[PDB]
């Protein structure tokens, strides 16, 4: 719950972020209209979520850095790096919503779907990315971990991008072929498209800021964090169809997009030649009726129950991993995360 | 002509680049399909142009760094940084072709227009960007200019992105309003969307590699380079409509896209209330007839001649700038560039 005691201070620092970024037109009036657009873009896409990823940088920071070294300037940099993680995600989600033909996100209409935005949202996403490195310099240029954060963020983007590539290759539009929906392919996708930036990135950022840059340390943290991410994308896939729309804040499109979802991979393993054929003739299509068909098949195979059983086993497994790789880091760093993503 | 004597060695180094980048799946077989896609993406979008921007990094490198310090490893890094500039452009052009609804580029069909690619090209562009920093590390991580190159490339992207924002704001789809097509707005757009990455970036990269990191030096080089860029985007705008399609390698879309072109800004200044009205009812529309109308108006105002007159004045002006700000750098560095973009 260390998050709630940090959330308010985090969400308020955003004003300073938007203020420091727009402080560019202060010397270049000519790009005023562009800066105004960036602000609109920041306020629409960076605001509105739970901010857990960015908060994880703050929280972990106060648990890693010794209290004496937590001055006002350190907490200032920590909030910024946390907003960088949020910007990195805004960058990916804006573009992801376009490539997934999504309709909503965080209860509102997807940025690109907004009248007047359209494909211009592609450049809007590029600017959100650029802002990550602009902030990293304005606030951490003099820090000893500067370069480390830059490489970590670029690394995390490359990995995510590699992961989005698998996501899109395995889900060719209007090209249904359940054969490629294997468990191995699935784990690879989620590992790269979600696990790295959603769990490793935040913790690793805090680690580097705390001077902890040991390869073995990061690899151990990564061992726990990537496994958490795997579970998270599984849940995201599950909620995509069985989630409460008034809670998820976004309409599902996995079945229509012909995505290699956890639900489809699970369905295939537990399906009779008859069912398999039913899934094949209704998957990856926009027809509401067909999508309702696939769902009925999922509920018939008790997937919603299979998911609840995995969440538990996953939880136990992740905890077992913490007991083995947490040290020398405070177990709470990982325990705080597990508490938030599990029930 | 120092370019021609370097071109072949440059275009051949690409194989090593594609080889070093794909050398990632060597330890991560799971992302094999993604690496294959990246290769396809690199080969389709990074190959096919004149490579002047990247060549400029090589050329300038051999003119800045003392012969004794031009070992095999230095020329290796120089070719890489040059390919990074080409990748940065591939990144922007892929996305630019989508946002401009372009049809061709370099004589071939635009990447996103290719069957099976579509909006997935958005992530393909993101990967091209990621590759810039992957190469910079694999080849220059130990160099003293490493961080400088990283910041220069990110800076150049941010500026370009700021510039693409002005380009898109000033050209709202289906929203014709010639009032915003002013000369000042125009200079701002071209300055950010083209001048920085097409002329400053290449020379600056070579400078940093040559140890020349003085602020005053860069600012002086920038004085010359940005002015060259301004001229170049003007020519690009001119060729967009009056260029030889079998030479430009791309179909024009400025008028249809309602772009704040140099030609439209020039037309507005030299137009009677009658003409102004004609331009207003035919600009920013897909109808071939209407676009043919605007063109006829342009030829009526002798714009193709006005352009030829500006190219000359621009040339003299740029040369005057070299006589003033070239030093301490070898004038040839800038003279080589001027020779290539002027007639
Ligand atoms: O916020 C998120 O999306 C995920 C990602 C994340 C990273 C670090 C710490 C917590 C969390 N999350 C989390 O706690 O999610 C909980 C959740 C998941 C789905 C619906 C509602 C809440
Ligand atoms: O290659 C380019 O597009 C431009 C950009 C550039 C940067 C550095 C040095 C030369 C050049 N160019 C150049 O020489 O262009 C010449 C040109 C322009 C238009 C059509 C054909 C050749
Ligand atoms: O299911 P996706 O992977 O597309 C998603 O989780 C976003 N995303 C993108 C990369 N990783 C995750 P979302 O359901 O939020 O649209
Ligand atoms: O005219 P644009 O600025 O769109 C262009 O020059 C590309 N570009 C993009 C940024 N700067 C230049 P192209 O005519 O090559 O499509
Ligand atoms: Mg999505
Ligand atoms: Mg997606
Ligand atoms: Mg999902
Ligand atoms: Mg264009
Ligand atoms: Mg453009
Ligand atoms: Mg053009």
């Amino acid at each position: 719950d260390v998050y709630a005691q940090e959330k308010q201070d985090f969400v308020q620092h955003f004003s300073q972020i938007v203020r420091v970024l727009t402080e560019d037109e202060m010397g270049h009036p000519e790009i005023g209209d562009a800066i105004a657009r960036l602000k609109e873009v920041l306020e629409y896409n960076a605001i509105g979520g739970k901010y857990n990823r960015g908060l994880t940088v703050v929280v972990a920071f106060r648990e890693l850095v010794e209290p004496r070294k937590q001055d006002a300037d350190s907490l200032q940099r920590a909030w910024t790096v946390g907003w960088c993680v949020e910007l990195l995600q805004a960058f990916f989600l804006v573009a992801d919503d376009i490539m997934d033909s999504s309709l909503t996100r965080r209860g509102q209409i997807c940025w690109y779907q907004k009248p007047g935005v359209g494909l211009d949202a592609i450049n809007d996403a590029n600017l959100l990315e650029a802002c990550i490195y602009r902030l990293l310099k304005l606030y951490c240029r003099e820090q000893p971990y500067y370069l480390n954060l830059i490489e970590l963020f670029l690394q995390s983007s490359y990995q995510t991008e590699i992961g989005q590539t698998l996501d899109l290759l395995t889900a060719p539009q209007g090209n249904v072929d359940l054969v490629r929906f294997t468990e191995k392919r699935y784990k690879s996708i989620v590992k790269y498209k979600t696990a790295f930036y959603s769990f490793y990135l935040p913790i690793a950022a805090a680690m580097y800021m705390a001077g902890i840059d040991g390869e073995k340390e990061h690899a151990n943290a990564k061992k726990i964090l990537l496994e958490m991410g795997e579970f998270f994308q599984i849940q995201d896939d599950y909620l995509d169809l069985f989630g409460d729309p008034s809670v998820t804040g976004k309409i599902g499109t996995d079945i229509q997009d012909n995505k290699c979802s956890w639900l489809v991979v699970q369905c295939l393993q537990r399906a009779t030649p008859e069912q398999y054929q039913i899934l094949k003739e209704n998957y990856g299509q926009k027809e509401a009726e067909k999508v309702a068909r696939v769902k009925a098949l999922y509920e018939e195979l008790d997937l919603p129950a299979v998911f609840l059983q995995y969440e538990e086993d996953s939880y136990s497994h992740i905890m077992a991993l913490i007991e083995q790789y947490a040290a020398p880091l405070p177990p709470a760093v990982f325990l705080g995360l597990a508490r938030k993503i599990y029930k």
